[PDB]
């Protein structure tokens, strides 16, 4: 026996399929694509153009250097942090941009947001 903590962890090859491969940094998004990320992250860009400067940077921004997508053995896609050893079911940068929009909106509205 191990006479302490056991290391008999499960293994699979389907759990090794990482989806991070290509990304472009220099491309410029169209106004229709900036409006699409603004509407997707919860913004009304017709009345909230500050939160849409946030969305312009939003659509071009990549994931942090420790986080990347991978395949789960049930046949599904998820996100994993390789420095902390943590999983997520939504994009870490997308969840960050929603939180950043909400906090910027609360500051611009001086806690009187609607």
């Amino acid at each position: 026996g191990p006479l302490g903590s056991m290391a008999g962890r499960p293994l699979r090859i389907g759990d090794q399929l990482v989806l991070e491969e290509d990304y472009d940094e220099t491309y410029i998004p169209s106004e229709q694509e900036i409006l699409e990320f603004a509407r997707e992250i919860g913004i009304d860009p017709i009345k909230e153009p500050e939160l849409m400067w946030l969305a312009r940077e939003g659509i071009v921004a990549p994931l942090p250097g420790e986080w990347k997508p991978c395949q789960d053995i049930t046949g599904d896609i998820y996100y994993f942090n390789f420095a902390n050893g943590q999983s997520m079911w939504d994009h870490p940068c997308d969840e960050h941009y929603r939180s950043l929009v909400i906090q910027e909106r609360a500051k611009l509205s001086t806690s009187g947001a609607i």
